[PDB]
């Protein structure tokens, strides 16, 4: 069986809590807590073979650096997901992604960038801001609202057939 390691990352206030269980159970909860290291793995059917996707959520927080390069030495596809109400992670989204890059050693790098709390009327982030942004890296950008639960599957099977069509 295929293993597909996958890492969730992001910034404080986005709620991947919601995003990694909603995922698994299918489950959404409003209340926020800050997870250090949970095991959240489940089969999925993609493309027509079901799967195994190892995924691991980690913290947000400046606070843990030293772990950094060592879970991002095995994940292999990195979920930098972003809030729209906050303009700050849109930007940390770079810096993420230069550590990431950092620790790759790569310029080809199938990621995606996807966007939580689509829900939300604050919405300070526009779709062009994105949309514009992702012309420079060179991957499309995708809509997640695990709200309504719109553009979950959607998002995560694309990631899947682009590492899929890297490894062949
Ligand atoms: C118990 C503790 O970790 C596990 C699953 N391992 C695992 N390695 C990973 C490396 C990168 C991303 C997700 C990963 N998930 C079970």
């Amino acid at each position: 069986m295929t293993e597909y390691k996958l890492v969730v990352v992001g910034a404080v206030g986005v709620g991947k809590s919601a995003l990694t269980i909603q995922l698994i159970q299918n489950h959404f909860v409003d209340e926020y807590d800050p997870t250090i290291e949970d095991s959240y793995r489940k089969q999925v059917v993609i493309d027509g073979e079901t799967c195994l996707l190892d995924i691991l959520d980690t913290a947000g927080q400046e606070e843990y650096s030293a772990m950094r390069d060592q879970y991002m030495r095995t994940g292999e596809g990195f979920l930098c997901v972003f809030a729209i109400n906050n303009t700050k992670s849109f930007e940390d989204i770079h810096h993420y992604r230069e550590q990431i890059k950092r620790v790759k050693d790569s310029e080809d790098v199938p990621m995606v960038l996807v966007g939580n709390k689509s829900d939300l009327p604050s919405r300070t982030v526009d779709t062009k801001q994105a949309q514009d942004l992702a012309r420079s890296y060179g991957i499309p950008f995708i809509e997640t609202s695990a709200k309504t639960r719109q553009g979950v599957d959607d998002a995560f099977y694309t990631l899947v057939r682009e590492i899929r069509k890297h490894k062949e």
